[PDB]
């Protein structure tokens, strides 16, 4: 009678990052006591409630849509009046931190800005979005893009396709530092809650990708709490969470053996019994399998 | 015994299965003068992938491999791997590496590299799927770039963005490229589809891709959204008949706006004549009614 | 080789416009103001031609706006307005002004008409109200909320607002000397033009007063501006150097030739007179203000 | 002798002199098929007001007076006062009360009242300048309203907002109304104007007025911005010749963009052929050069 909780059957190479439109590259764990893990994309509860700036379309994370105008080697600056991701007009009064899909990290997003005018003429060129700029105010409804080309028409529909990071100094990319969605004017609000292991000996487990970089030595490391397919899956199923913690096992269908076990928390993140920064090597055909709802005081087997 | 289901998705919550973009609209058109045989976004209702179709929405018209050398004046040779990094085998029974573009034209995007020493580069790139150097079935294709800042023998990725044709007629979404060039003809193709009932036309999930120049409409039609590709692969529910009856319902008013056939090979038809968009309200969604037979007469739209 | 002389335009009272609303001036008025803080932001100009607050030159754009209309998330329909600059430029909150130029500088409900013209040339216009006390009145952040009786508005279409008068239900909701919160409750008012007051014994502010139309109720529509809009425009054009902090002006009758009274025009752009009590200042139809001389601020005005 | 000057104003700092709205653009057109004889915004270079032109920017197409009774289907009679509240004298040598509309159509606005007991009303109203009851020269006109909430015999003001025509052809900005209705013809008109040099057309200060319905472009052209009306009235500089030479200058580049004639009767001409906007940078302004004669040959635009 109770709708059962499930996970989609996917290997590591069949999963997508929920903070950027790229495939998942690996599984990774590291200590996070020094940091506040409060990303806003890829935030979903196990019973299907989206949080933060999270939405369903994989391609739309860190993308935007709106109208370009002239503002007040990447020298050309442009003002973007943002619409909603689905084309509907944007209202700053909605109780989200920023338009859905807005980047949730400090740095420069490298991508391509494109335009299609009513007379059917089109143009597209490389563009960057400085999420640390004082004119990055997507919650207010606008942001600034930088371009190398001057081939852009004002008052024309503009789209931005995210590709990767485009910071000059590698330290400009801080994946766990939220931008100021209202610039200097207001604080961030309506945020999805921060996450941390509530248990001795446990660390967060990440679905990790290495984003493309347009220059420099940036590793492009972007960790999401849960892949986008699970966001989409939990939203569809909305199965009741019987406890705060679902027990999950990573299994190898060839050998039939459990490689490790982990906690999948109701708030939408994973923990594992392991210490220290390290990748988690999995077989190509392995997948995560839901074992049972469990009490939060369950002790995971170490790695 | 596993029932067939559709995910509950709005028009604005669907992704094109032939390009990593959202669906913009629903469209119908007569198709007797075109061959509808795209190879991405090809799935049967019981969850079998066909053509070059794979699961990752970002990897459609993307590639992965190694770059070597020889106004987008700079030409580069790309030795293709599989999207999962494993080496591509031209002997497998697919038309080309999974996610290879299935239309003639120039795919506009960004090529990027990350070297073992951690140095990186990314610049605009075009993939001409009509060039004789476009032989992804043989394991290689060619890109053109405007920037010369690329390192040979380095891991290279391609992020698709849109179309980049100079002449608008270069983009032909219903003409498959030659996956092996002029060395041989295409093989292992997902079958072509057509309406097979009087007064019926295909129903398309339409996107308008970005265009880097010119007047190209960038129109790209797919047979089912990528989310249905992913959902049918997961569910693998047995197809009880050749045709599923599906209805589009407005949850605000409770009313059915139109009905359609969802065919086992993974495409939809409606009772409609003429090239036309299908205007649907923002909260509408497709509902699976039941399995029927091909002789069902749909209500005209 | 002399400096540019300071001048006033020659205008009677029935030839002047309010600088806080697009209406003519009805009368001159004086009133004690030690109770209140006089800090309006429209119609603020220095005598040497510097605009302050939200003051701009176009008389019709005071309390007007333009932007893109959006549906919100009896005047019972609510709409969101993404505000542009009055010239179609996107509004920059980083500019050192309290709010977009022309933004209303008082608490209450501005009554007017909102209109739209679509790219397909279709048009609409209907009555609308701007509640400057609503928590969604955040023009400094680039948006505000209008309310309408009609539902005939298209979202995501270019929209203008023409101000007409006040539209409060209860008369006490209109407080001309209370500034709105230009960012709502989210941050403080910034870059305000300074407050004004007579810093001389026996002196009170002199106002150019209009009675705005009202859409209902018993509101007197009284709106006092420090300086008429024609002087805002004139001082900006002339930018004559201010020799002292006080210019002595006299209201003269060209028929009789006699001086009716004298007043101080202060450099910050306001006027004082030697008078006490709330009272209108009756003037002849042909009378006008005449610049007499720069004076030291301790000059003593003749009473009345 | 007082020299002639223009105020230093940007295009976005000028007001229409025929309606209380900002100037939207500059515009030129051949005008041999129209009569350019507006009555608001009429001033000579030496400061003489003409037609129905007055100083208050908010009072153009406004009125003041006393209302009585006679889908905007409520009709009301307005006994007109002067804009300064003084009674209107039809005997004066003006075409109509100052500020009276100078085009055929329906002026859309808001009529408001304030009673001696301080009760107030305001609702949408229209002034049809083509109606037989539009006789402002005789001292009265007629409004229509949607609301019935109006008290007879009370002081009534009209605030113009834009046009309110149902058919778009009813708005004829170059057709003067009959200020006395059918009783007699218009009198005391400001003179009509026309270019008088080969290749020269009038240059208009153009606004696009709000429209309460339909597809009317709301285009309203004035010969001179209201600020120039106010400036020349203040200055009253002697017009040394019939024509002033004026140039449009960009301060961001120092370059002159075009030159024009400013004629003594208060209108401008340029060397241009066709109906066209005049694109100007945001910081440009008109600069008075000197007095010339009507035989000057402007450089083509
Ligand atoms: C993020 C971005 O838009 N980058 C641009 C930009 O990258 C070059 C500049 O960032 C430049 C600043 O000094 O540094 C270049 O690299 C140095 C490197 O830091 C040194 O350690 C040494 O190797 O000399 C290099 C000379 O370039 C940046 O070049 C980029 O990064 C390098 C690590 C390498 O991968 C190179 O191929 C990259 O181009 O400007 C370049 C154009 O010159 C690109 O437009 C890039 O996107
Ligand atoms: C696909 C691609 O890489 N396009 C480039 C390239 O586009 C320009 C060329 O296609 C060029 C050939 O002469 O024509 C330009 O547009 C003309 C158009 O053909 C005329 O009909 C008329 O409209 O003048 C236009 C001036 O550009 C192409 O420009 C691009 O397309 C236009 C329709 C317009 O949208 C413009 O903004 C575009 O840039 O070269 C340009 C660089 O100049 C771009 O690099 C573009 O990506
Ligand atoms: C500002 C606004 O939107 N006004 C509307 C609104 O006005 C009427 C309501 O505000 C109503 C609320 O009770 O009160 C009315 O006047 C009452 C008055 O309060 C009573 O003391 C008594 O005198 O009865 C009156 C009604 O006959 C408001 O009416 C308006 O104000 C009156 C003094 C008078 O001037 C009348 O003509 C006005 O309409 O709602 C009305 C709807 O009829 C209008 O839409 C008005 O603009
Ligand atoms: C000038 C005025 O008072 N206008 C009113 C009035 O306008 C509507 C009527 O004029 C009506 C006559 O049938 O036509 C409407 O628009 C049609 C349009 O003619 C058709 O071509 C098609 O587009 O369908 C439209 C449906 O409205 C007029 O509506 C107004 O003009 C339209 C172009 C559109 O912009 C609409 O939003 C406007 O309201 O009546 C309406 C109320 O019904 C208003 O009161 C308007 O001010």
């Amino acid at each position: 009678k109770t709708k059962p909780f499930t996970l989609p059957i996917l290997t590591i190479s069949e999963m997508s990052n929920s903070r950027f439109p790229v495939p998942i590259d690996s599984l990774h764990t590291s200590p996070t006591e020094n940091i506040v893990v409060q990303c806003q994309n890829g935030r979903v509860t196990l019973d299907g409630e989206l949080m933060g700036t999270t939405q369903l379309l994989p391609s739309q994370i860190c993308a935007f849509r709106g109208t370009l105008t002239r503002s007040t080697l990447f020298n050309y600056y442009w003002h973007i009046q943002l619409d909603n991701l689905n084309g509907t007009p944007y209202d700053p009064a909605e109780d989200i931190p920023a338009p859905l899909g807005t980047p949730d990290f400090r740095g420069k997003v490298f991508g391509v800005a494109s335009q299609r005018n009513p007379d059917s003429t089109t143009r597209a060129h490389e563009a960057k979005v400085d999420t640390t700029s004082g004119r990055f105010t997507p919650k207010l409804g606008s942001l600034e893009i930088t371009t190398e080309s001057d081939d852009f028409d004002p008052n024309q529909p503009t789209k931005f396709t995210p590709v990767g990071v485009g910071v000059d100094n590698e330290a400009e990319f801080q994946q766990w530092s939220l931008p100021n969605y209202s610039g200097q004017f207001t604080h961030n609000m309506n945020l999805a809650p921060a996450v941390a292991p509530n248990f001795p000996g446990e660390q967060l487990l990440f679905f990790r990708s290495q984003l493309p970089s347009s220059g420099g030595r940036s590793n492009g490391v972007l960790d999401c709490l849960v892949p986008q397919e699970w966001v989409q899956h939990f939203y569809q199923e909305s199965a009741p969470a019987q406890t705060q913690v679902a027990l999950v096992r990573y299994v190898n269908p060839d050998t039939g053996r459990v490689l490790f076990e982990a906690k999948l928390h109701k708030l939408g993140f994973m923990t594992i019994a392991k210490n220290g920064d390290s990748p988690i090597t999995v077989p190509p055909n392995g997948y995560f399998r839901f074992e049972s709802w469990v009490n939060p005081f369950y002790t995971l087997a170490p790695m």
